[PDB]
């Protein structure tokens, strides 16, 4: 029995069925928090199937990294791949993947290795793969270090003809006015009681996922105040970290007048004609995508005074932003200059 | 400089303004995650003001427990209280409360003590208070142990005439059909790929806050399948734990046919004519309340087989549920019998 069995931290007066009792809590949390939603993102599933269908033949060797519960590897097998190797760092997720493979009678076709992709070596595979497959995107595109993990494998285990799926990713930002967001991230007072001192603590640094506010952008009123800002784009078959500057500057032309409460972040991943987007405009009828990825937000302070200063846009004016990145390019920040 | 200064865990290439730099991260997180939203719940603020206004005179001594950033104590002072003592377990929140008090020139009226209410003694107050004031409710009404903390103070520090605000609280449950929730908490398959094994892990035990799914009940389609179930009610001036049974049974009559995907939990707190409710029907135009409290959900398994079984309601039929509580009555679970 695992040290972290689900039943352990449940009150003894509360019933727990057998199927849950001796399963590690981390697995139950991961599957319930993320995996059902991912598996119900029908557009994500169709995207990967269609891109794979262009490349998988009975002579195709397929490697998936960050395989999780293994759905995309099942797809490669479904399309008739010569062999599939799925790599998953979580021991329990790896076992779960093996169960799904067993359930679909694909044990002869799909093998799961419990290890990080960084530990993977040529000897662990029958031959260099014809296809490298992954879905390791975050709410921020590079949020789960997708570029770093793909680059590491790309440097070591592939061959010149290997197709990397998906090929392209672009990270966007757009300044938005959003009164609902403003009302859970600021305060001025209550009647004659002054609460402005609370604003000293306003976090205009962190990137926060909409989920963490409890908010779904598609279910609140917000206004984009400019055309999208392309923060950076990568080609996963060729880009490296140094293709993204540690600091960039953007000239943002206001198309609307309003208060830029926040920068809204979303992304778009493509391969040939197929597209997987977290732009709210593309997710209005994709509730599972909005729950699993959603969008990210950073509150904006116009200056660096003792209190934050609202970023106010007037239609037709130019606004300069400085975007700073962490060394792994996973974390960024937008500041009005 | 604090060991947990905000600036510490920020990337060195990312700017942090002075107002944030040396503030403990826990304070910034607490204020940003919860306090702005609370302070923008205008109905919560009006509820407390109006109830206080019925009781506070220039001869009224007021004790607030779980005072946080101190808004309700400011209200008591505003209404002209003889004295106000605010008790707050967080050292940084206590300091923040003192700042707000300073900002409104009420230092002569409101004192903040940094300690847990359980450590509070008669000597810490000028005299037993005329009013005990608190807002320590969770998404689950008793989620932050409100009854336990009020009872402890009620047993020790008050006088016979002390008015306890707020007086009444009722916790509700209602079985709901909700397709959006279902699509992020279950799966069956993708085309000819079977994913039913994933259902072995479905968490039909935990109470989960809607925020944690990323979901706002007022922004998805759901159907209540029966009249509300009153799980328990308390009078904070007289109830104790043993007024809530460790196990209760409920006969729930289906008013609609559908799948009871989950039990939805909400509550209502009252004092005389005034009401503070987390029923989504009462929060449609209260976005800050839905973000700070929202509602809670527990997925329902109809049986205890190797896979979960949907709870299916047919209009006009009786459904028996067994509700089990933890010893502190904070955690509960509903099971179809």
């Amino acid at each position: 029995r695992p040290p972290d069995a689900f039943v352990n931290r449940i009150d003894r007066n509360i019933p727990v069925p057998a199927r849950l009792r001796h399963t590690p809590v981390s697995l139950i949390e991961a599957v319930n928090d993320f995996h059902y939603a991912m598996m119900n993102d029908e557009e994500r599933n169709n995207f990967y199937y269609e891109v794979l269908k262009k490349h998988v033949t009975p002579e195709t060797g397929v490697l998936e990294i960050g395989a999780g519960s293994g759905l995309l590897s099942l797809m490669a097998a479904k399309l008739g791949a010569k062999w599939v190797v799925a790599v998953e760092g979580s021991e329990e997720l790896a076992k779960l993947a093996r169960e799904n493979i067993r359930a679909n009678n694909m044990e002869h076709q799909v093998k799961v290795l419990h290890m990080m992709s960084t530990e993977l070596k040529s000897k662990h595979l029958p031959e260099p793969p014809d296809v490298l497959l992954s879905e390791i995107f975050g709410t921020m595109m590079l949020g789960e270090s997708a570029l770093d993990y793909v680059v590491d494998v790309r440097n070591r285990l592939l061959k010149p003809t290997t197709k990397i799926i998906p090929q392209f990713g672009t990270q966007y930002a757009v300044p938005i006015e959003c009164d609902a967001l403003h009302r859970i991230s600021s305060v001025s007072g209550w009647r004659d009681l002054d609460l402005k001192h609370m604003m000293t603590l306003q976090d205009t640094v962190s990137i926060v996922f909409a989920k963490h506010y409890g908010i779904r952008m598609n279910s609140v009123n917000f206004r984009r105040l400019s055309d999208p800002i392309e923060l950076f784009r990568v080609d996963f078959s060729s880009s490296n970290r140094n293709d993204i500057p540690r600091r960039k500057h953007f000239d943002v032309v206001a198309k609307e007048s309003g208060t830029a409460h926040a920068m809204l972040f979303y992304w778009k991943v493509t391969d040939d004609e197929f597209v997987m987007s977290t732009d709210p405009e593309d997710t209005v009828n994709n509730f599972p995508r909005d729950m699993q990825w959603g969008q990210a937000l950073q509150l904006l302070d116009a200056s660096n005074g003792p209190l934050p200063t609202p970023v106010v846009f007037t239609e037709g004016k130019n606004y300069n932003f400085e975007c700073n990145f962490s060394g792994d390019r996973v974390i960024l920040h937008m500041q009005l200059c």
